[PDB]
């Protein structure tokens, strides 16, 4: 039963209203846009398949030289408006965007470097610019924040000397300056979503971790911080050493999800998936030939997963260096909008519903104890089915889209066939579902 300085602070999940509209949501889109997207992973004529925001480190490029791509930063095509509408028309209801890779690119004003949009040719407030656009098509906006920052020479990867301790504790005051900076620039922030948060100097001091925390939730009220923030007295991430969930949601699922059957536990908590459309490429790359790329219902299987667990999910575009979107990542967001418009009473505000697992699709639960079944794989037997938890019955299906009611048949105690469709939908679709509860 350790005691820690620097470990938990929630209980449970938190129910404040700002919390309660993070999880409603539900679905996101990520934005990883820097120098990264220039070379758009060639350099030097040589093509890495390493994801393109780490061309830098794969490419064995020098900060100097790396930064020298500001000189070329000039999105004339960017239009923080047809951004914003492209979100909207994908359906997300909020968009996590990269304040600053790895790289350490600015891509606001910063007062605290030089590597910021300010000095490059484009010279504008990109984030400023996206904050506004976004907001103003009501969606809320969560800063990506990659605390590790290759661009300025205090950052350490590990505290091996006196030298180190004096330059890495003016780095955490850099570091702690920016931050301060974006709570009070784009006081509309409603989360920041740490990255590069593993190296050994940031175990090393959790007490940091924990003063961040509580340092934006002063300026921000409301705001949410993600579990990769965190470190504990001991040096353990995202759960304390008493195995308690540190920040106000579990951020761990990077291109992965909980499975459906055996980690049941996650639903316990607030979280968080992040994925990719090929395999790992966030930043712009400009062949995507090289590893397999998702098609959109692979995707939009994902979202539903992660809601079916009680989480949310945010899918990742990373914009041309012109300030537009490649056509593959508009077509994406055109398909999961088209769907999203038909079938998303199942996910915005909706939960993990306590049903077991089939292998038509997944259950989702509203807000009003509807109970949804999101059908992505057809059975032959033309039954799907359900099995209740003790002391729940259906009383109804219903199809989604035009209401028609569907045949439930009980085949044995907690247990139905719930009929598909007289007409196949052709694409994964909805059976609403009442249930009744015992007293």
């Amino acid at each position: 039963e350790i005691p820690l300085k620097y470990g938990a602070t929630n209980e449970g999940k938190r129910q404040d209203p700002a919390m309660q509209k993070f999880r409603d949501n539900r679905l996101g889109a990520f934005i990883h846009w820097g120098l990264y997207a220039i070379p758009g992973g060639e350099w030097n004529g040589k093509v890495y398949g390493g994801a393109a925001e780490w061309l830098k480190s794969w490419a064995k490029v020098p900060a100097d030289e790396w930064l020298k791509l500001m000189d070329q930063w000039n999105p004339t095509k960017f239009d923080a408006k047809k951004w914003a509408k492209m979100a909207k028309e994908m359906g997300t209801k909020y968009v996590k965007i990269t304040t600053k890779h790895h790289e350490g690119f600015c891509l606001w004003p910063s007062k605290y470097t030089k590597y910021t949009v300010a000095n490059t040719p484009y010279k504008r407030d990109i984030l400023g610019e996206l904050v506004k656009a976004y907001n103003d098509e009501g969606i809320d906006v969560h800063f990506y924040f990659s605390v590790m920052d290759w661009s300025n020479p205090d950052y350490r990867y590990d505290i091996k000397s006196k030298e180190d301790s004096i330059a890495f504790s003016r780095f955490l005051e850099f570091t702690d300056n920016q931050l301060k900076e974006l709570a009070t620039r784009y006081p509309t922030v409603k989360d920041f979503w740490f990255d590069g948060t593993w190296d050994a100097s940031v175990k090393k001091n959790g007490w940091w971790t924990a003063h961040a925390e509580q340092m934006l939730k002063e300026l921000v009220p409301g705001v949410a911080i993600n579990s990769r923030l965190r470190a504990d007295d001991k040096g353990k991430r995202h759960f304390d050493s008493n195995g308690r969930l540190m920040g106000d949601y579990e951020s761990g699922y990077e291109r992965r999800l909980p499975d459906p059957v055996k980690d049941l536990k996650v639903t316990q908590w607030d979280w968080e998936a992040c994925m990719t459309i090929p395999e790992n490429q966030w930043g712009y790359h400009k062949d995507w030939s090289l590893s397999y790329v998702k098609t959109p219902i692979e995707v939009i299987d994902r979202i539903v997963h992660a809601v079916s667990m009680g989480g949310n999910m945010v899918v990742n575009f990373g914009p041309q260096a012109d300030g537009d979107f490649r056509p593959e990542e508009k077509a994406m967001a055109t398909a999961i909008g088209k769907w999203m418009n038909r079938y998303g009473k199942a996910v915005y505000a909706c939960d993990y519903a306590g049903f077991e697992k089939q292998d038509w699709g997944y259950y989702t639960r509203g807000k009003n104890d509807e109970v949804y079944m999101v059908v992505f794989n057809q059975p032959y037997s033309e039954r799907l089915i359900v099995k209740t938890p003790k002391g729940i019955t259906v009383e109804k299906a219903t199809l989604l889209t035009t209401g028609e009611d569907i045949t439930v048949v009980e085949t044995t105690r907690n247990e139905y066939n719930v009929s598909v469709p007289k007409k196949n939908p052709g694409e994964p679709y909805v059976i609403q579902l009442k249930v009744r509860a015992a007293k």
